[PDB]
């Protein structure tokens, strides 16, 4: 599992994320969209945005970035005991949104990139390693629920 010390590192950086969720969530989604364009085509509500300027301009994209980080935050503060929060997310993303497990890896890279940008002195190699373990645990449990449903990535 993650140690209690690695969970400390994770949540100490997330409390800073919580001081500007809407800004963090918008940067993360933008980074996902540009680095991996195919993920934007999964969003009927965002599929119209072509440039980074248009993305930055959209209130609705910002609204959805808040939705995602709030849901991720609820999960991370359970420190691994997240069965009830994670189960509905896997179900929706499996059966309704149809999101390949690989795209959950892409958004995980996006989160880490943005956390490094916004919090250097605060997001050293050790905190980077803890956060990547926590995201791999996230991915690992959703993947298990996907397999059960017939979608395995
Ligand atoms: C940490 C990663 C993610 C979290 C925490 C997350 C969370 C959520 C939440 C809470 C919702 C709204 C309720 C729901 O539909 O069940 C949602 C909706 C949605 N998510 Fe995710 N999501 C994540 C990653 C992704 C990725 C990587 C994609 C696509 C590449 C994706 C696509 C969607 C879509 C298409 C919706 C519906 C948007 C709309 O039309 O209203 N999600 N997500």
């Amino acid at each position: 599992v993650l140690s209690e010390g690695e969970w400390q590192l994770v949540l100490h950086v997330w409390a800073k994320v919580e001081a500007d969720v809407a800004g963090h969530g918008q940067d993360i989604l933008i980074r996902l969209f540009k680095s991996h364009p195919e993920t934007l085509e999964k969003f009927d509500r965002f599929k119209h945005l072509k440039t980074e300027a248009e993305m930055k301009a959209s209130e609705d994209l910002k609204k959805h970035g808040v939705t995602v980080l709030t849901a991720l935050g609820a999960i991370l503060k359970k420190k691994g005991h997240h069965e009830a929060e994670l189960k509905p997310l896997a179900q929706s993303h499996a059966t309704k949104h149809k999101i390949p497990i690989k795209y959950l890896e892409f958004i995980s890279e996006a989160i880490i990139h943005v956390l490094h940008s916004r919090h250097p002195g605060d997001f050293g190699a050790d905190a980077q390693g803890a956060m990547n373990k926590a995201l791999e645990l996230f991915r690992k449990d959703i993947a298990a629920k996907y397999k059960e449903l017939g979608y395995q990535g």
